[PDB]
């Protein structure tokens, strides 16, 4: 492969690990294409701290110099990801904060206590259906059969998504991110998640119920009430991130712990906390590969380095979560017992940082120790080496997990 002073991202995922290295090498700020159209990527983890506190830089697409100048569209493949509505996931600065004060409140660790036992009955029953589709010693897909369905089933329970649409959701989230569905089926498929959003909204004004999706609706707390587009920006973010997010998560940690058996060990063994385990992998192997997308105001002086008003920003958190400075020379090695395991900003940093990781932490503590202490003999019907990444760029999404139990 020749030299190149623009780091074209591969859609199809062919060489993550190497991407992953030329990034980091190439940062700590480094210039991507993404699709045939130019943005900087922040690879380093200091820098990535710094930016993500900076109010030069926005999410709100109008200040991107190629969206204004017409350059990039909605034919663009990824332009799902950044051209959304109204939402906290868009909003900058005093505005931001009333978006998010309510999702934070309901997504606090002991307000979380009171879901637990939601989540505890959805680890126990497709770990039941896990036991029905293993036996025999027959192949299973770990990721269909389990890691798939418990987040959806979890967000769903709590923003309040009936148990007879999730199934649907599922299909179009997939045809959402995968990067060789057709434009035109993407952004039908986006108009049509929004329909269906918006209808809940409404059925859900009309007949509110224990969820946060009514939570948002009223509780009003003596501020502006939400508008109908920002209730249904904040719905939208939050089935889409809590879903996606911890479906990689759950595959991963059980990948990396597959591979690394003396280290399964040790959290079996109660020597290591299965929380520790879960944030390792956050580090070394976490959900989000690249973030997109943010957009200067102005021009951003970094001593030897300027980003040009208007320009796009993009968060290599996978880069960030190999950083070299911060985590040692064994950065690219999984190992729960780093003392750096949980200093990693796999979930953000500044206003914009994720406001699940709690939730995202509680359900991966409850199913990966409910999963191994069912089958304590699980291991891969494939090699781990061989599980591919869906066609994804900025998620780190695998495809199927083929195991026995044992
Ligand atoms: C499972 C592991 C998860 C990871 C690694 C993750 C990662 C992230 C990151 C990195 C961001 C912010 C990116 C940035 O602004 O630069 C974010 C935002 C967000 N996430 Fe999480 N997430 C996870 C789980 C969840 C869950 C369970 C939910 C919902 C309950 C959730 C809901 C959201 C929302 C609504 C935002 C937008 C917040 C804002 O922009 O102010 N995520 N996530
Ligand atoms: C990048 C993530 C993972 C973490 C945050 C997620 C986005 C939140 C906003 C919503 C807003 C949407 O209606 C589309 C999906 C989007 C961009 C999420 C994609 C997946
Ligand atoms: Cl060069």
């Amino acid at each position: 492969c020749p030299h190149s002073d623009t780091l074209t991202i591969d859609p199809m995922i062919t060489d993550l690990a190497g991407e992953t290295s030329r990034l980091r090498a190439a940062g700590p700020l480094t210039r991507i294409d993404l699709l045939g159209v130019p943005a900087l990527a922040v690879t380093g983890h200091t820098l990535a701290r710094q930016l993500l506190t900076d109010t030069r830089l926005v999410k709100d697409i109008n200040a991107w110099s190629l969206w204004q100048s017409g350059t990039v569209t909605r034919q663009w493949p990824l332009i799902g990801m950044i051209d959304v509505d109204r939402s906290m996931f868009t909003v900058d600065g005093p505005e931001h904060r009333r978006l998010r004060i309510k999702t934070t409140q309901a997504l606090t660790r002991r307000r979380l206590d009171a879901l637990k036992p939601t989540i505890e009955r959805y680890v126990a029953e497709l770990l039941d259906d896990l036991e029905r589709a293993g036996a025999d010693g027959a192949v299973v897909d770990l990721k269909s059969v389990f890691a798939y369905p418990l987040p959806m089933r979890v967000i769903s329970a709590l923003m309040g998504v009936p148990s007879e649409d999730q199934e649907q959701l599922l299909t179009w989230y997939k045809a959402f991110f995968s990067i060789l569905t057709p434009q035109d089926e993407r952004l039908r498929v986006i108009d049509e998640m929004h329909g269906y959003f918006t209808e809940m909204v409404r059925r859900k004004t009309a007949e509110p119920g224990d969820d946060l999706t009514s939570a948002l609706i009223y509780a009003t707390d003596g501020e502006t009430p939400l508008t109908e587009e920002e209730v249904i920006g904040n719905l939208q973010a939050l089935v889409a991130a809590g879903h996606e997010t911890t479906v990689s998560l759950i595959l991963t940690a059980v990948r990396a712990l597959l591979s690394h058996p003396e280290q399964l060990r040790l959290v079996r063994d109660g020597e290591i906390g299965w929380e520790t385990a879960i944030e390792e992998t956050l580090r070394w192997d976490g959900p989000v590969i690249h973030l997109l997308m943010r957009f200067a105001t102005e021009d951003i002086d970094l001593g030897d380095a300027v980003i040009p008003r208007g320009e796009g920003v993009v968060m290599s958190y996978r880069a960030i979560g190999r950083d070299i400075t911060v985590h040692g020379a064994d950065a690219d090695d999984f190992d729960i017992t780093r003392a750096t395991a949980a200093r990693h900003i796999s979930f953000g940093h500044g206003p914009h940082i994720c406001p699940g990781a709690a939730l995202a932490r509680l359900e991966a503590a409850i199913a990966l120790p409910a999963l191994f202490t069912r089958f304590p003999h699980l291991h891969p019907a494939l090699p781990l080496d061989q599980i591919p990444n869906l066609p994804v760029l900025t998620q780190n999404d695998l495809s199927h997990f083929p195991i026995h139990l044992g």
